C-alpha cells in the first residue's frame, strides 16, 4: 500500500497548530529558543491515544540558572516602562491569545485530554487574566497619608518585587500560566515559568504569542524537564524575588521551606478539599445541575471540584435520584469528538487513586450508585461514580480524590453539617446550596474556605481573589488584590516641610 | 548601722512601678498569672547598673502549649464580637497605656537602658498602634465586585486568620509588642507573645493593661523563656495560624522555613543595614542634625539606624567637621538621669561586635575622628564614634552594627552612590538628603528600601506601613496595610441570581 | 428668692430644667465667634414642651446682620483650625464625642422636652448622633491623596483633599441633635469651620452640643449657631461668598429653593429632602420579622422621620394575616409625655402637623380606605394622634402620592413581584425603601431594583453612622455617613510635577 | 457632475473635505434615536472654517421639540444599556476607542477645519480625547461596592453603585473632541445613556465622533446629538424629570444659569467654569524648564484653554533673565492656517474672541503695561493675533482680573515667596495654576497652599485622562477623569439586611 503513515491520531489538528506557528519542541531562554545543554528530551503523550505528540527539552539547573539570568538583564528595562506601555503591550498578548482561542484549545485537548468545549472555555478564562491585569497595570496606586508631624509629608508607593519563578501544574495548562505571568508583568517583573512535563506545549505557544505581541526577550522565559534541579536553581537564586506555585501540598510545603534562606516572596494555591451542602430547602434543579458542574468540570481534576457532598435529610432521597440521573447523562471519550462531556485522567497514576478511594469507600460500607469501574474506553477513563452512603472514615472524605468520584453524606442539622465542613486543613473551595437568605449568609461567612459557591457550581472567574486558607495557600490571584503579591511597598518621609501660607 | 539595704539601685522607681501594678514576675496563660511547671526562672538585669530587676519564668514547650490552647479556645467568642465591641476594648487599653506612660517609660529604662525621654516616646510610639487598630477595626471593608456572568453575584469578605504567635526583640519592648498584638486583636485574632527574655517586663505590664482594659482572658497570652522550645511548640501547631517575628536574619529565616510544614501566614522584620546619601545640595544643618537622629538614637540599636552615610564629594568636609561637633554633644550614662542622650548597649555580646566593627574598619584604613573606644562608665557603655574614610571592605558596610558608630563613605556621582547603596541583600530603611525636587524623588524612587527618609532622620510612625524587601522582612506594620496581614479574604458567588425589574 | 416670686415661670419639669441649667446645656443665646449673643434687636422666639404647651424659654430671633457676623467669625477661625493637623483636630473631636456621651442621659430630657419623642427614643439619638462625632474623628486622619502612574516619564502626579472652606449647615426638627452632628462632625474632621442653623422649633440641643464642643477644646468661631428667620439667615449664606458649600436636611420644597440660589457662587451643595418609603411585604416574608420591622420602621418618633415607611405594599396570600397581626402590634403603642416611662408615641410636633395627619386620613377615607385602627385624634388632646392603620389604600390618594411624617400605616394590596417593584419606583421620590422577603433571589433582586438611596431588606431600622444615607431623584445630592460622608467636605487637587528623572538601575 | 456645476460650494481644502466625506465622518444632521435628522422646521446654521472665512457645511438648528425626542430616546435607551454587563459596555466602549484612533489624522483634520488649532494639537486631541474613552471602559468593570461592618450583630451592610440614568451634556469648542468624550464616556461606562449638545462653532467632531460610536455598537438612543438653540435645548434639558444629570463645561455666566436651573428638579449638576491660571516662577526656578513650560502652558491652542496660564508672577531675582528668555521663546511661534506644516499659532474663534483680547492688551497699556513682543493683530488678518508678552503687568488691569483666552502673556513683578501665594490665591476662580521653583520645601509648600484643583509643579502640560480635573470655588463642581470622574455618574445605594444570625463556631 501507498500513503501517509502518521505516528498520532490527530495529525490534521498538529499540522494545522503548526501552521499557524503554534506548536513548539523547545523551551525560551532570552531571545533564544533552545534545547536542553546535553539535547536529552522528554515526550509528552496524548492521554487519550497513548500515542506521542513530540518531545520537548529536558532541562535542569544550567538552563534554569540561564534563564533566571535573562529574567534579570531583562527586569531593568521592563520594570523602568511606563505602565501604558506594558499595558499596551499585555493588551496585545490578549488580542493574540483570543484571535488563536480554536487551535490553543485543541493544543489543550491533545496534551490534557478535557472537552474541546472546556479547552476553548480555558482560553477564554486564561486570556481574561491577561486583559485584566493589563488594565490593573495603569491602576498600581500609591498613597498620601496625613503626618502626625507638621514638618514630615508621607507617601507610599509600590514598585515591582523583582524577578518571579512560577511553577504550574497539569490541568489547565493556559489559565495557570496567565494567573501568575500576567500580574507579574504587570506589575513590571519578569518571569522564568516552568510548566508541568505533563503539559507543556501550551505554555510554549503562550510564550510564542507573546513574543508576537511585543513582550521584550527576557521577559518571559519557559524551562522544563528535572522540576526537582529547576525549582532548587528557583530558591537558589538571590536575584529571583518572588516564587508563586500551584500544584500539591507536600511539593507546596517543601518550596515554602526552602523560599526561607532568601526571603523570598511566596504565594501558593494547593490541594482542596470542597465540601458542598445541600439543604433541605435547596432548589433541587439548581442543586443538580450546580453539583455535577463543580464535580465533573474536567472529570474531577480541579482544585475547587467539589470532593464531599453533605446532603440534608429531607431532600436526600430526591436529591441521590436526580443526581443519578443529571450524571448518567455524562458522555466519556476524546476531547475532540462532539458531544464528549468527560476526558480520561491524566495517567495511570491518577487512575489508581481514583480506584483506591472507591475501594476504599465501598469496604467501609458505600453503597455505588453510578459508576464504580474503569471505563469500558479503556487507558484513564473512568466511569462518572456517585457513593451514597459515604462517611468521614473514609479516604475519599479525608484527602482529594482528583477524579470523577461524588460521595454523598446524609445529615441532620445545619450547625452539624458546618462544623463537619470547617473540621480540616484545607481551605480552598466549599459550595451551598439553600433558597434562605439568612441560611444562604449565615454558611458564607462560617465557612472557613478562601472560597464559597452559594447557589452556584461553576465559581471561577478572573475578577475575584482565588486562594486557599490554612493548608490550602498563601496569597490569592485574580482581582484587583492579585497584582499586590507582586509589589513591594515603600514609605517616603519628606522632612523639613513647612507650613501652608494662610 | 540600721537601714534600708536594697539589692538594686532604683528601689524608688521599681516600688512606685509595683504600687501601679505594673511589676510582673509571671507569665500569662489564660485567666492565670503563672510560673514555669518546674519554678525555674531566669534573672532580668538592668544593663546600666548590672543589678538583677527580677526573675522571671523559664518556660519552655509545655508553657507554650497552654498558651496555644487558651488563645484557640478564646477565639471562637473574641472574633465574634463585632468590629465596634473590639473597637471599644482596644481604645480602652490605649488610654491605660496613655495614663501609665511615664512608669512604663521608667520601665523601658530598667531593663532595656535607653534614655527616659526615649522610652517616653516609645510609649506613646507604641499606645499608637493600638489606638489606631482599635479605628481600623471597623474599616475591615469588604468588597461587592461586578459580575461579568448576568445571573451571578460577587462579594469578598475579611475575615481573622485565627490564633497568631508573636516573637519581640529586646530594643523596643513596648512598641513591637502592640505593633503585632494590636492589628491582631483589632481583626479578631488572639495572641501568643514571646518577648525578648533580656526585656519581658515591658510586655507583662503591657499584658496587666490588656486585663485591666477588659480583654477577656486567654485573647492575650505572654510565655517566655527557652525561645527555641517556645519557638518550636508555635511552629508544630496547627491552631496557631500565622506567625509574626521581629529580630536576627538568622532566626528569622529559620522560622519561615519551619512554618512551610503547617502552611503558616508569616510576617517577619529582619536586619537592615541603611545607607544615608548626603548629596553636594543637602542643607547641612538638616542633614547633621537628621544623621545625628537617626544614627545615634537608642545608641544605634534600631534596625532602621544609620548605618554607612555615603557623603558626596563637595560637602564632605564641612558635613564630617559639623557632623562631629553635633556628635560630640551627646552624654552616656544612666537612662534615669536628667541631660542623659545615650544609654548602654543591651549587653556584652553587642558590645563585642561594635568593638569587631570599630577594629576591622581601622585595620583596613578607616580614621577615627570622634570616640572610637569603650566609653569610662565601662560595663557595656561605648563612645559615640564616627569613622572617616570608610570603604566597601569593611565589616561595618556589609553588616549591621547595631552600635553607635557612624562610617563616612566619599563619592563622586549620584549614579555611584544609588548603585552603591542598592548593592546589598538588606533592604529595610534608606536615608537621603537633599534640597532639589528631581534628585530628591529619584533618589526616593530608586532606592531599594521598604523605607526612605528625604531630609528626616526619625520616620518611625504607626499610619505608614514598616517593613522590608530583599532579606530584610515580609509584610508590614502600621498602617491601613498592617491589618490585612491578620486577615484571610473570601470570595463568595451567589448564582441563579436573577436580572432587575425595568 | 422667695417661691411666689415669678421670673423663672413655674411649671412641670422644672426640676430636669433646673438640672440641666446647672449643668449648663440650658441656653437662650446663640453663639457667635467666643460670645453667646442676643439678636442685634433684642428680639426672641418661644420654646415650647408640644406634650405640656409650656415654655421651656425663649432664643434670639436673629437675621441677616448675625448671619454675616457668624460667617465673618468662622472665616477668621478656617485658617488656624485647618492648619492643624488631622490628628490634632481628631483628639478635640474626640473630647466632644466623651461629653455628649457623658451628658447623654440630661441630653435626651432635652429632646424629649423640645420636640417630644420617648426618652428611650431621645437617649437612643444621643448616643446616634455623638458615633458620628467618634466616627469622623477616626476618619480625620484617613483622608487619603494618591500618587497615579504617570502616562508620560518625565512627570508624576498627586492627588491631594483638602477642607472646602466655611460651610453652612441647615437642620430639621425631627432629630434635634443627630442632624446637627450629621453635619459639624464631618465638616470639623475635614478641617471645615461652620455657621449652623438649626430649627427654631428645636434649637436648645443644637445650643447644649456647642456649649460641649466649646468644653472639648472646639476654638471659638469654628461653631457658631444662629437662628430666627431662616430666610433671611439663609440669604445671606448663599450670597456670602466665603460660605463655599451649604448642607440641608428638611423639605423639598425649602431644599429646591437653596440649591437654585447656590448656584450664584457655585457652592458645593449636599441635600437629604423629603421621602415617600414604600415596604413591600411579599408572601414568603417570615410574618414576625415583617410585623416586627415594619412597627418599628412607620411608628419610630410617630411616623416623623424621612426614612419612615410611608405605605406598605402587601403580597396577596400574606395580605389577611399580615393585616391582623400587624393590628395587634399597633395596639401596644402607648401615647403620652416622654418623659413617662412606658410611653412609646410621642406627640406630634405642632398643630400644621396634626392638619397634615388628619388630611390623609381624610382624603384616604373618602377614597375607600377602612380604618383597621386608630384613625381620630388621641383622647390627650394637643397634638397627639392615634396610631393608625388603614387597609385597602389606593396610588390615588394623598398617602400614597406625599409623605405624611405622622403615624399612619396604609396597606395596599398586590398581585405580582414586578407589579409591587414598577409601583414602588413610579415616584420622584428616591431615600428610604423595604422590602420583606425570606428568598435569597428575590430579595437581591428587590434591592437592586429598587431606586432608593437607602433599602432596608428584612429589617425595619437602617440608621448606622457607618453606612451611606441620602436620596436618589429629588430626594437629595449627597451623603452622611460612612467614609464617604467626608468627601462632600473637602476638594480635591491634582498636583502634577514635571522635569522628573528616570529612576538609577 | 460637470466641474462647474455648484451643488457643492467650491473651496479650499475640498480634497480633505471629500476624504471626511467618504470616510462617513463628514456630517449635516444631529442624531436622535435610530436616525440621523434635520430640525424640524429646516433651519440650519453654518459651520465656518476660522483660517478661511469658508464655509464647511451647515447643521441643524434644533430646539426644545428636538431636544425632548432625544431626552425621550436616551431613557428608552436606559432601560437596556444599563441593565448590561459593566464587561459588555467595556467591550462596545473598546470598539469606539479602537475608531477614533484607527480614524485620527482624518478626525484632527476636522478639528483644525472648524477649530483652527494646528494639525499636530488636532491630532493629540484625538489621542487624549480617546485616551477618556479608553480608560473608562476599563473602569466600567470596577465599579465596586463595599461591605461594612456593622456594629449590630444581626444586621449586615452594603454599598451599591448604579448609574444616576439619563445625562445631559454640553460642551464648548475649544477642544471639540476631548470635550464630548471627557463626559460621554464615562456616563456610557457607568451605563447612562446621553443626550449631547455640542458648542454650535464646532459640531462636526462631535457628530463624527456619534457616527463611530454607532459604528462600535453603541445601541441607538445611548448616545443623541443635537445643536442650535443653546437656551432651548438646555430649558428642555433642565425641564425633564427623566434627565437626572446635567454635565457643562464653558463660560462661568451660563454655568450658574444651568446650577440654579437644575435646582427644581434636584438635578445632579458638574461643571468646569472658568480659569484665571497664575503661574509662578521662583528666583530658584530652572530657567530652561521654566521658559519652555511658559511657553507650552500659554500658547497651546492659541492661549485658548481654561488651564492655559493667564498672569505669570517672576520673582525679583529671576525677572531679567526669565523675560529675554521668554521673548526669544514666543519669538519663535508662527501663524497660520493648521493644516500647513510648521505652523503653532492658528486663528481665534471668532471676532468676539478677537475683541476681548484687543481689550486687555488695550487696558494693560492704558495702565503702564509695556509690550515686548506682539500687541497687535497678525498680518494675516481675519481673527489671528500676534502672539504677546506685556511686562510690567499688575492687579488693576483687566488682564490680571479676567480670562483672556488669547496668546497674550502679562509678567508681574514680586518680591517674596508669601506675597505672590496670597496674590494668586486672591480671586474666585481655582481651576488651574504653576509653579517654577527647584527646592523641594518650596514646590511642595506652593503645591499645597495654591486654591486651585489642579497645579503644575515645573510643568506647562498637565493634561491627562489618569488625573482629576475641575475646579475650586467659582471655577466648577465635579471632577473629569480618573477613577474619580465615574462617581459623578454614579448613585450610591445602602442596602441592610436585617435578621441575621450569628456564624457557626
Amino acid at each position: 500500500s501507498s500513503g501517509l503513515v502518521p505516528r498520532g491520531s490527530h495529525m490534521g489538528t498538529m499540522v494545522q497548530l503548526n501552521e499557524a506557528g503554534l506548536f513548539k519542541s523547545q523551551g525560551l531562554i532570552g531571545d533564544k529558543w533552545v534545547d536542553a545543554e546535553n539535547g536529552h528530551t522528554l515526550p509528552v503523550n496524548n492521554p487519550a491515544t497513548g500515542e506521542i505528540l513530540t518531545s520537548v527539552p529536558f532541562m535542569g539547573k544550567r538552563e534554569a540558572e540561564k534563564a533566571i539570568a535573562a529574567a534579570s538583564q531583562a527586569f531593568t528595562s521592563w520594570s523602568k516602562r511606563t505602565a501604558n506601555d506594558r499595558s499596551k503591550i499585555l493588551r496585545q498578548w490578549f488580542n493574540l491569545l483570543i484571535k488563536n482561542k480554536d487551535d490553543l484549545g485543541k493544543l489543550i485537548v491533545l496534551e490534557q485530554g478535557k472537552p474541546l468545549a472546556e479547552a476553548v472555555g480555558e482560553i477564554v478564562y486564561g486570556a481574561a487574566f491577561v486583559e485584566y491585569y493589563a488594565e490593573e497595570a495603569k491602576r498600581v496606586y500609591g498613597d498620601i497619608i496625613p503626618s502626625p508631624f507638621p514638618e514630615k509629608r508621607m507617601l507610599v508607593m509600590k514598585q515591582p518585587v523583582g524577578v518571579v519563578a512560577a511553577i504550574a501544574p497539569w490541568n489547565f495548562p493556559l489559565a495557570m500560566i496567565t494567573r501568575k505571568v500576567a500580574p507579574a508583568l504587570a506589575a513590571g517583573c519578569t518571569v522564568v515559568i516552568k510548566p508541568s512535563e505533563l503539559t507543556p506545549l501550551t505554555a510554549l505557544a503562550a510564550a510564542e504569542l507573546a513574543l508576537q505581541a511585543g513582550i521584550p526577550p527576557g521577559v518571559v522565559n519557559v524551562v522544563m524537564g528535572d522540576a526537582k534541579g529547576i525549582g532548587d536553581a528557583m530558591l537558589d537564586s538571590t536575584e529571583v524575588r518572588k516564587i508563586t506555585f500551584t500544584g500539591s501540598t507536600g511539593v507546596g510545603k517543601m518550596l515554602l521551606a526552602g523560599a526561607g534562606k532568601t526571603v523570598k516572596k511566596v504565594s501558593l494555591e494547593l490541594g482542596g478539599n470542597a465540601p458542598c451542602i445541600v439543604f433541605d430547602d435547596a432548589n433541587l434543579d439548581v442543586a443538580v445541575k450546580g453539583v455535577l458542574a463543580g464535580k465533573y468540570r474536567n472529570s474531577g481534576q480541579t482544585c475547587v471540584c467539589i470532593n464531599k457532598i453533605f446532603v440534608q435529610d429531607g431532600i436526600y432521597d430526591k436529591f441521590a435520584e436526580a443526581f443519578a440521573k443529571a450524571v448518567s447523562g455524562l458522555r466519556a471519550g476524546n476531547g475532540l469528538e462532539p458531544g464528549i462531556t468527560q476526558g480520561p485522567l491524566i495517567n495511570e497514576t491518577a487512575l489508581e487513586k481514583v480506584e483506591r478511594h472507591v475501594q476504599d469507600a465501598v469496604s467501609k460500607g458505600a453503597k455505588v450508585l453510578v459508576g464504580g469501574k474503569r471505563h469500558s474506553l479503556g487507558r484513564t477513563f473512568y466511569e462518572p461514580t456517585i457513593l451514597g452512603n459515604a462517611s468521614d472514615e473514609m479516604l475519599i472524605f479525608r484527602e482529594e480524590v482528583f477524579g470523577p468520584v461524588a460521595p454523598l453524606v446524609r445529615f441532620n442539622t445545619d450547625e452539624e453539617a458546618i462544623k463537619l465542613a470547617n473540621n480540616s486543613e484545607f481551605g480552598l473551595a466549599a459550595y451551598a446550596f439553600t433558597e434562605n437568605i439568612t441560611r444562604g449568609w449565615r454558611v458564607a461567612e462560617s465557612l472557613e474556605f478562601g472560597m464559597v459557591g452559594l447557589n452556584e457550581g461553576l465559581i471561577s472567574t478572573e475578577v475575584a481573589p482565588f486562594g486557599g486558607m490554612k493548608q490550602s495557600g498563601l496569597g490569592r490571584e485574580g482581582s484587583k488584590y492579585g497584582l499586590d503579591e507582586y509589589l513591594e511597598m515603600k514609605y517616603v518621609c519628606l522632612g523639613n516641610m513647612a507650613q501652608p501660607v494662610g
